[PDB]
């Protein structure tokens, strides 16, 4: 019958052996297993979306974009596990390489080198550039979205809050509200963005580098707000022009109701910290987003000159511009959505 992990069920059938129990989640589940036909250790998230329209899109997307994408430094699909049938699926099984660890585990125990953290900024920025030309935001940058295998290979997974990028729409109230990771958050998500620019992406790795000189993060703001109150603190009032940007009032008039606060120098926040890694950090984390570096020319920054090869960093053939409006769209035509784009994978293609 269909083998057990921890309880559930988890028939990957006659290709996956030897199940090993690694993490859960919301829907997920990850196992360790034995790949038959290519005799490598893998790893399989189960995802089990169905009962929420909210988990389809997550899965949707994901699986749309992972599939189209091949880059290095991001995650692939190996295979796909589904019933033959849309009325008997009420799983997907996703077969991805698998990876040892993440940023996440990492920074919680081990101090980077210079060296290390050079190169798994280069990594990033590297698969976000193949990203960001297709024209897709991840939008969920975080340590713990970032795996590493045994050698210090870097790669990007979960897509799930990704959109294909909208800068002409990215304008909002003040205060509304937003679903990726709070500690990541660039400012602008709280006074006017919706988080539809590229630029978004660039603030959240400036978080992650700032993470890695520290092993801390740098603005764990406790609620909403706190996470813009953090960020100030340490950038510093906004000067006019930075101001002179934000036209809602709402957000212009609750920073002109705070009190000067004065730039923290990044040399004092990271003082063993190499001169050149600060500087990059310095144009990753600016608080006015039209100021913020592009990803290509972080990657010609400095710092990463030692790994700097527009060659070697390849962009994506096939750019989106299929925002797909999976959100106006009832629970079946994304289960039937999910059911096709995994087609690919079934036996007997």
């Amino acid at each position: 019958g269909p083998e057990m992990v921890r309880g559930q069920v988890f028939d990957v059938g006659p290709r996956y052996t030897n199940l090993s129990y690694i993490g859960e989640g919301a829907y997920c589940m990850v196992c360790s297993a034995y790949d038959n036909v290519n005799k490598v250790r893998v790893a399989i998230k189960k995802i089990s979306p169905f009962e929420h329209q909210t988990y389809c899109q997550r899965t949707l997307r994901e699986i749309k974009i992972l599939l189209r994408f091949r880059h290095e430094n991001i995650i692939g699909i190996n295979d796909i596990i589904r019933a033959p049938t849309i009325e008997q699926m009420k799983d997907v099984y996703i077969v991805q390489d698998l990876m040892e660890t993440d940023l996440y585990k990492l920074l919680k125990t081990q101090h980077l080198s210079n060296d290390h953290i050079c190169y798994f900024l280069y990594q990033i920025l590297r698969g976000l550039k193949y990203i960001h030309s297709a024209n897709v935001l991840h939008r969920d940058l975080k340590p713990s979205n970032l795996l590493l295998n045994t050698t210090c290979d870097l790669k990007i997974c979960d897509f799930g809050l990704a959109r294909v990028a909208d800068p002409d729409h990215d304008h909002t109230g003040f205060l509304t509200e937003y679903v990726a990771t709070r500690w990541y958050r660039a400012p602008e998500i709280m006074l006017n963005s919706k988080g539809y620019t590229k630029s978004i992406d660039i603030w959240s790795v400036g978080c992650i580098l700032a993470e890695m000189l520290s092993n801390r993060p740098i603005f764990p703001g406790k609620h909403y707000l706190d996470q813009l109150n953090h960020i100030l603190g340490i950038l510093g009032s906004p000067s006019q022009e930075d101001l002179n940007c934000i036209i809602n009032l709402k957000a212009r008039n609750y920073l002109l109701s705070l009190p000067h606060k004065n730039k923290v120098p990044w040399n004092r926040l990271f003082p063993n910290a190499d001169s050149k890694a600060l500087d990059l950090l310095d144009k990753m984390l600016t608080f006015n987003p039209h100021k913020r570096i592009e990803v290509e020319q972080a990657l010609a920054h400095p710092y990463l000159e030692q790994y700097y090869d527009p060659s070697d960093e390849p962009i994506a053939e096939a750019p989106f511009k299929f925002d797909m409006e999976l959100d106006d769209l009832p629970k079946e035509k994304l289960k039937e959505l999910i059911f096709e784009e995994t087609a690919r994978f079934q036996p007997g293609y």
